[PDB]
DNA sequence: CGACGGATCC
DNA sequence: GCTGATGCGC
DNA sequence: GGATCCGTCGGGCGCATCAGC
């Protein structure tokens, strides 16, 4: 079945206006995405903070267009040292963060280009591109060990400010989160192991899934569709992209959006409105 | 990873 | 420099 | 025998490298 995201709720449950708009997008090759007009869409969305995953681009190769974003002038980029044509993440912000760091503990030695942490006045933002279990699950055990290291890292953050974790967490948590649950239980993104890891992430940190909090029983809401077999035209998809929030931020949560119509990748953007 | 062919279930 | 094939991973 | 369950298979994407010219 097709899906139509409901209108933007820009007011909190207690009536407070949203003050912060965050957009996250796995762009599947930043340079390709820009050629497919992805930045034109970003300009229309006008987020305060933009988080990008799978940039597949070292910072020296960023298109000049990215320098022509006055409203997102503070930009932080990370790419793996070994395999530059893969992974890569970015965080772009209207206001300058207080602190920016990279990775989950040892990036200076294992520069993976998957995680950026930025502290702002009232909250800490983490964006992540979680490692894929791979075709045939050949890297599933590495993904499980990474999941564990990531949980521990997030739990270990020194700041007492609430956390927003966003990005491509590369798992459909529950059956409602993809079109073909039965057929994919032995595929990357929907193994019991990855689902369990997501459940453990939520419990251990702890975090709430902003979209599912607001729309607990809404099916056919996806953020990824394989380029194969015209899957997007049939809305045969997976919800892989999340905004996860500290419990203390739920009163500030206005809406969590899925921007189904925005093209340029095999993922679509997601957008968060907070009243801070 | 969705499409497909084959087997199994009541 | 530029194209298109192959390799790799998503 | 329609629905379900399950394993196998071919192929869209982007980017790096390579061969050729
Ligand atoms: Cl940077
Ligand atoms: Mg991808």
């Amino acid at each position: 079945a097709l899906y139509e995201d409901p209108p933007d709720q820009k007011t909190s449950p207690s009536g407070k206006p949203a003050t912060l708009k965050i957009c996250s997008w796995n762009v599947d090759g930043l340079r390709a995405w820009i050629k497919k007009k992805g930045l034109d869409w970003v300009k229309e969305e006008a987020p305060d903070i933009l988080c990008l995953q799978e940039t597949k681009c070292s910072e020296n190769k960023l298109p000049a267009e990215l320098q022509e974003l006055p409203g997102l002038s503070h930009q932080y980029w990370s790419a793996p040292s070994d395999k530059e044509g893969y992974s890569g993440v970015g965080l772009l912000s209207r206001q300058c963060p207080l602190k920016v760091s990279y990775g989950i503990g040892d990036e200076e030695h294992d520069q993976e280009g998957r995680v950026i942490v930025a502290e702002f006045d009232s909250f800490v933002l983490v964006t992540a591109y979680v490692p894929n279990a791979g075709r045939g699950l050949v890297r599933l055990e590495y993904r499980q060990r990474w999941d564990e290291a990531f949980r521990k890292f997030l739990k270990g953050l020194a700041s007492r400010k609430p956390l927003v974790l966003c990005g491509d967490l590369n798992v459909a948590h529950e059956e409602i989160d993809l079109r073909n649950p039965k057929g994919n239980k032995k595929n990357a993104g929907f193994t019991p192991q990855e689902r369990q890891g997501f459940g453990e992430l939520l419990q251990a940190v702890p975090l709430a899934d902003s979209f599912r909090h607001l729309y607990p029983n809404t099916p056919y809401a996806y953020t990824f569709w394989t380029y194969m077999m015209n899957a997007r035209s049939k809305n045969v998809g997976w919800r892989l992209d999340y905004f996860l929030l500290s419990h203390s931020l739920l009163p500030a949560l206005c809406d969590s959006k899925i921007r189904s119509k925005a093209l340029g990748s095999d993922h679509c953007p997601i957008t968060l409105y907070l009243a801070l």
